[PDB]
């Protein structure tokens, strides 16, 4: 394939320069990625009015346990037992693009954007883990990113990921796979909308959750339902007990 | 990589064909642009009550100037100020793929569909214009692009684009980048849409805004500060005097 | 011409003595721009109702880029625009006294009144910086002036000047320009003035607004219609953004 | 004396050039009589709630005649019977600067703003002549002006002059002296201002009146009475009559 021309923009406005290691690291896996999978993504929103109210109930036992009750370890395990159901999301497409490597453990990792770049730090076993312990580690190792203590160990063998960005804004996006993955999750801002009770509209809290599939594994239905069903789990957070 | 095969369209139905010269060098220029960079949308909604009462009220003042107010100006304006706040969305990747060209002149162009082709007139330095001045100019390089009188040297050194459609319909969008940009605007059909106010829900215009972005420079957090930003500059247009 | 004859000023009362460098060097501009400038002031009241609404609203965003919000940024840009309007304010008569040298970069400076006497710092290009920039820098500029850090190349290049002193006091005055230059815009104190709204009196801070013109260029009636904008486009700055 | 120091303004801007001969002409006008003449403006505002009535209930027998009723014929006859009352003011230094030659006849001229200058054309008797004929004359010698038809003998032996710029904006100025005349009839924008009628606070229109006056000749105590006599003869315009 053809790439870009070589323009002189110095002949219209002044210009400067440079980038970064890691930057550089990130562009290039974002070239390959988005060369070798095909992308669609998914938008869905989940009723999160009982959630909300959960996470704001907890703040006292959070303290003691000196940890911030976000909704990113609500999310890592919504998620995690939704995977547990559907194993074609936490697979990888064999180098012999002929089968689907099974992954029966799931280790999901979350996008944490610092000032040299992306870092996507890999939480292990993501399914035994409580809210109290997932956040403990979101944070641990959130801190170690934008410190650069992140040991490069912690940032391999991911199932899927998730790029929570809901704190800066925004409605839909539509991430990108971080190969050899098979699906990202993406979440916006919250916002009351009005919702139908099948009489009156009502104003509920809803997350905004875009999801990209690779096609060669994913179809549109499967990749829809598991959506659906992450939509169900986060309006009863008790589903998942279930 | 490997293209479409053949196909006779001629066994099912009956056939005719036929293009054009401009259409073929943005087929190609689209080609070369999807292949060269990542990407994904980012979709964000503004508040446009105020700026919709606003634009109704100056146009006396305009038809005294000669020139139609439209959403147009305001928005290359919203920008303008905004890129120079956020200077990674003027730039553009240098062919070494290892450095960040940082262009301190902002020279917005807009997306002009004619009969021939899809034409991008670009504004020389919109953020030392006025909206009655950009307007004027945006009017004027529009009706050139129509009747095909846009010499080739006004299509040249543009830092960001905007893709206006708003005119003719539709919700979200997924533009696609005019490299080596890195950034383009798109935006949508105005529409009341229920904002609830802490209390109760009320009828508000918005408008819709995608923009999509090279992720070998701009990240998933600093894309959406931007929208967000742009969202408040829309709201307020006070904030741009500030 | 003659001078004033010498007075023993030691008959009637005692004396003392003595000045300052930086005092000569402005009593003999001062007496070169009035001995080669026609003078006459216009004196015009610009309503401003909205303008002091939205300087104390925007308190908040200031405090946050930690600066200042004063009167003075708000002037420097209904200025900027004006001048843009009409070029024979920021021009100059040539040496030989047959020509009007038209600037199209406008370079605006501003009265700071120190312990050693008057410095008038220099705002490169007005015309392309918000409030904020432009309170940074007139901040910037003033507490240099007072501690002399000022560097000679900051105090050259100037088309227009501004003499706020609403902060001392006073209603209207007669500024002297600083040629070459060919006009200068004073200010005074605001104060809540009756205003007929066609049918009763209603109470509406204005503020003055005396500047003196030189007369080889600027006549009386382009003068006046220089000023009568100024006070639309402080009545509605937001016919600056148009 | 001296002058203003040489600037080379292209180091910081792009500059152009150039102007007209007319505007030379005014120039040094302007330059000899700020040289030659002692400057003080004094500032006087007369009741204009009759006259404004009067003015607008003739309007038909105006356009009987095709003549336009303005502010300006009215004026040019409060000054006229102020002239005679007042011969100081119709005056002129002696080139021998002892003496002063005292005019029986009273020839006011009127500053008309053009596009190649300033033409100030002189009514010819305006004491034997009613506000109609002034009126024709004023519009007659207003539209040869911008035509440039104006003969040089119709630009000489003013007594007085008005610069009547109401009509443009403003509230105050300080006009010049068109020498070896001795006085210049300032006048600006009218508006409903609050008079104390002993007892409440009224609207009532004001007239914006100020006059230069050479103090070689005339002091300030007689220079304010001719300006306390013109707002008597404005308030009641039968007193011209008288």
């Amino acid at each position: 394939a053809a790439a870009k021309p070589a323009t002189t923009e110095g002949e219209f406005p002044e210009t400067r320069e440079k980038m970064s290691g890691i930057r550089r690291a990130i562009a290039k896996a974002m070239v390959h990625s988005k060369h070798t999978a095909p992308h669609v993504t998914l938008m869905d929103e989940a009723d999160v009015t009982k959630l909300v109210a959960h996470r704001k109930k907890f703040k006292a036992i959070a303290a003691e346990k000196g940890i911030k009750l976000t909704f990113l370890p609500y999310v890592v395990k919504a998620l995690v037992s939704a995977l547990r159901e559907y194993p074609v999301l936490n697979t990888s497409i064999d180098d012999e693009t002929e089968e689907i490597i099974q992954k029966h453990y799931y280790n999901i990792g979350i996008a944490a954007d610092t000032d040299r770049g992306l870092l996507v730090p890999v939480i292990k076993h993501a399914d035994r883990k409580p809210i109290f312990a997932l956040a403990q580690e979101i944070n641990e190792l959130a801190e170690k990113a934008r410190d650069g203590k992140l040991t490069p160990g912690e940032m391999k063998g991911a199932s899927c990921t998730i790029t929570n960005i809901g704190s800066a804004g925004g409605q839909w996006f539509t991430p990108v796979i971080n190969h050899p993955e098979v699906a990202i999750l993406g979440i916006g801002r919250i916002a009351e909308k009005p919702i139908v009770r099948d009489g009156e509209i009502v104003a509920a809290p809803m997350l905004a959750l875009s999801l990209s599939f690779d096609h060669r594994m994913i179809d549109g239905a499967t990749a829809q339902k598991a959506l659906n069903h992450i939509k169900r789990l986060l309006s009863d957070p008790e589903l998942l007990l279930m």
